[PDB]
């Protein structure tokens, strides 16, 4: 399964998501410093708005040997339970926590990254 | 040649060296979000005071393959002139200011995702 990680530069920052089909998943923030900061996220999958950009395809492995190989915790009250399925396909013993654990540090971490790229 | 990453922890944030012999690499910054949005760092060469912890030893692309393949511009006044030789041993045609380009993003990539350990 290779996965798209998609972005919106917000001038200060990049904000990442992964497109999974017509959907994105991705944290519900306006500014990196703030989230990494409080040490809590919450997750939003959405539809695609037409208004990403892509950053790039690639195994998972790619981003989590990145990422993921922390203290921060991330929820999401509806709509994210397809996340393990979307971006873990066939492999059971993921649940939507822990799934969101390793795709919110990859979109964190990436985020973070790219206060040097402005 | 293997790389030794190490680091002082600052409570809010690690700040992270490379060691080589005796001496560290490292910015002289006090503050991790400081350096990134100003967007320009100095290095020092220093001698090693006992204080620092050790992170990971690993060839040098197990750092660059994450860190650096940026806008960031990196500095020094006087001493580093020694981190081709320390850092990239052999290989000519490799600067101080490109050498301190690529050992800069490492120290300030790490940093920055020290954020989310704290």
């Amino acid at each position: 399964p290779d996965i798209e990680l998609v972005y919106k530069n917000r001038g200060f920052y990049k904000h990442y998501g992964i497109r999974i089909g017509d959907q994105i998943y991705h944290l519900n923030s306006q500014d990196i410093l703030t989230t990494a900061i409080t040490g809590k996220s919450e997750f939003i999958k959405e539809q695609d708005d037409g208004n990403w950009t892509h950053a790039m395809t690639a195994p998972l492995d790619y981003f989590t040997e990145k990422y993921v190989n922390s203290k921060h915790i991330f929820s999401c009250t509806t709509n994210c339970e397809t996340i393990a399925r979307d971006i873990f396909p066939g492999q059971s013993g993921i649940s939507q926590s822990k799934a969101l654990g390793i795709v919110g540090l990859i979109l964190l971490s990436a985020s973070l990254l790219s206060l040097l790229a402005v």
